[PDB]
């Protein structure tokens, strides 16, 4: 048995920015009250994890990163009621405490217990469950999925279907749900509409999926890497454009293509310039633009507010707007019921030990999602 | 008797920025096909007219400004079907052509025939109906209401109730409808919500009226002129704050006052800094901020897109989001049935000949709306 005992296990520790992960032994404390310790099964590599490496996202280091995963409960702390040992679970990088003003709001999902806004890199109680070479190691978003075992707060875990294939449904933990929800929930894409999707990675592809599910008539994929276009068309893009092919700015191109601007645009990259471009390419009176990409830390964009005064709507969201604990189990049920596909997002499957190789595939442009298997 | 003939009449001509209006004779050509010539009865002084004088808003000069007015049709050009001589009418500074993609859209109002985005200062046909000292004079927003007679395109005029009091309902041509609609239509303020309204002039007071009509529980007025607070409370503000009273930035003050951010905020001034402050003070996960104020020409704001990524919605609108020709007659009918009040906005009445005094009253801080009578 491991319950109630420290587990020594393998994890990918990030000791400093812009270096490879170090795959080594860590100690994982048992769960305290209202905590859950999880044996990981599969985790995706999301660009947001790479942002921690690159310094685009600032979070305390050293850290066990990883936030897009699924596993099996090994043990529960006192007072846990929502999962039990042996349950398949998804860690929730956006918690759902159920008690804060946001959780109580019909349209809110960015629970005030989150560790995104002002990251502490700890459990809810302000401490860590991880040590490595005698040193405390920070958590990431209350999840820390790049480890054979993690400990998460109860509000940051959802029980999912016991028959779920974890090597697929781990994508519901971030990139699928984010993109899909950004389209169907946050933008509320309409039937017959024209959409523009900037960035054709795992998240942007999931946005296309959502736009197609919502009945859009046209879905224009935008990426500087034309190798991304074939898969974008496979999941619903009607046209793809590479800004580098044009002498004019792509907002002008998109405005012309859509005979005066698109209905819905999505920024799914993380650049200030493409956030402004994506807003501009939506129709000036009734267009909607949704920011999904994560921009570099502490940088402001510049824009002309006449873009909004004419009638545009500009919004952003975390995790597709989904209230995380309510939504994740239903998303996995819907996957099980064949309501959407995840295989189109999965280009590589590697052992966890090849995490660095997985990141190199992302950075080179060659992968969509690599799934790491423990 | 005047039908088909040039009319000589008095108008307020703006020959140069930052100068008084010149009340002097102009020649008003008869209406061409699908044009309407109107004898003005009353016009308000909106801060946007002052923006033309100050160069905040750039439109070709020399110009006959004025856009918040009502009058009586003197004559119609060939092919006009929607008004007749003797009808009471409101010129529509936002046209409604009824044929463009925006007019056809359920939520659009910024008709593509507008002369706001890239002002030409002409009729729809690219020419002017005004001569002064033998020189052609620009129109403004297709309305040019600072004249005893104007000529407007048919798509820029609405027939209103024959029993309407024109010296009141002129405010439905801009400031009331803009503010009221910004709350009820654009923001869609909810019952029991907390609102913050930046700027307590005629438009911001009309925002407050709309928030109260929508059932808001708290409506916090924000103005640097505390003399504006009493009227704001009369029309529904539950409390008023002056940023100059506080050591801390007002977005922090309002976030504290609202126990974590407001539901709905409105920028009703026209400053880049308050547009960003108003966004920031709405709750980060589900707040909505509406830009109403007109920014200084060609200037960009700077903001951190994390404010949107967490879940905020940022939007703007012209004319409260109302489809102008459909909505203005209904608003007049509702006013006649006492569904809202206009007198709280009217602080001063002057003859048209005293237009400069009316602008002095606005610039000093003393007035909300001065109504000029022809
Ligand atoms: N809001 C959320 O909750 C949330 C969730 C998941 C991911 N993200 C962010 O979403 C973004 C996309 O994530 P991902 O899909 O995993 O990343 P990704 O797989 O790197 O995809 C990004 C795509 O953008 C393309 N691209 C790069 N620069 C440009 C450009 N200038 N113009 C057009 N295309 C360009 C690039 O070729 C790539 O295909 C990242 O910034 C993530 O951090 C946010
Ligand atoms: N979107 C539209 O369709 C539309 C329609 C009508 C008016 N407008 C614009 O809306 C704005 C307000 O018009 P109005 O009500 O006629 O003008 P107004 O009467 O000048 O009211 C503006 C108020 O803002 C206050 N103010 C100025 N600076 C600050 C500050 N830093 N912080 C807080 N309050 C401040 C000021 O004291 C005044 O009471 C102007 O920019 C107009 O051009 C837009
Ligand atoms: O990919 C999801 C994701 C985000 F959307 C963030 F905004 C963020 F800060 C982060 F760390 C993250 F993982
Ligand atoms: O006050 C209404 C109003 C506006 F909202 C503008 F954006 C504008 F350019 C203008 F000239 C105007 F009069
Ligand atoms: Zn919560
Ligand atoms: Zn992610
Ligand atoms: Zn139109
Ligand atoms: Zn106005």
């Amino acid at each position: 048995s491991t319950a109630g005992k420290v587990i020594k296990c393998k994890a990918a520790v990030l000791w400093e920015e812009k270096k490879p992960f170090s795959i080594e032994e860590v100690e994982v404390a048992p769960p305290k009250a209202h905590e859950v310790r999880i044996k990981m099964v599969a985790t995706g590599i999301c660009r947001s994890d790479d942002h921690v490496v690159s310094g685009t996202l600032v979070t305390p280091l050293p850290v066990i990163a990883g936030h897009e995963a699924a596993g099996i409960v090994e043990s529960i702390g006192e007072g846990v009621t929502t999962v039990r040992p042996g349950d398949k679970v998804i860690p929730l990088f956006t918690p759902q405490c159920g008690k804060c003003r946001v959780c109580k709001h019909p349209e809110g999902n960015f629970c005030l217990k989150n560790d995104l806004s002002m990251p502490r890199g700890t459990m809810q109680d302000g401490t860590s469950r991880f040590t490595c070479r005698g040193k405390p190691i920070h958590h990431f978003l209350g999840t820390s999925t790049f480890s054979q075992y993690t400990v998460v707060d109860e509000i940051s875990v959802a029980k999912i279907d016991a028959a779920s294939p974890l090597e697929k449904v781990c994508l519901i933990a971030c990139g699928f749900s984010t993109g899909y929800g950004s389209a169907v929930k946050v933008a509320k894409v309409t039937q017959g509409s024209t959409c523009a999707v900037f960035g054709l990675g795992g998240v942007g592809l999931s946005v296309i999926m959502g736009c197609k599910a919502a009945g859009a008539a046209r879905i224009i994929g935008v990426d500087i890497n034309k190798d991304k276009f074939a898969k974008a068309k496979e999941v619903g893009a009607t046209e793809c454009v590479n800004p580098q092919d044009y002498k004019k700015p792509i907002q002008e191109v998109l405005t012309e293509m859509s005979n005066g601007g698109v209905d819905f645009s999505f920024e799914v990259i993380g650049r200030l310039d493409t956030m402004v471009t994506a807003l501009s390419c939506c129709q000036e009176a009734y267009g909607v633009s949704v920011i999904v990409g994560v921009p570099p830390d502490s940088q402001n964009l510049s824009m002309n507010p006449m873009l909004l005064l004419s009638g545009r709507t500009w919004k952003g969201a975390i995790f597709g707007g989904f209230k995380s604990k309510d939504s994740v189990p239903k998303l996995v049920a819907d996957f099980m019921a064949k309501k959407f596909a995840l295989d189109p997002l999965i280009t590589h499957v590697l052992p966890f030990e090849k995490i660095n190789e997985g990141f190199d595939l992302l950075r080179s442009g060659e992968s969509i999602r690599t799934i790491l298997t423990f």
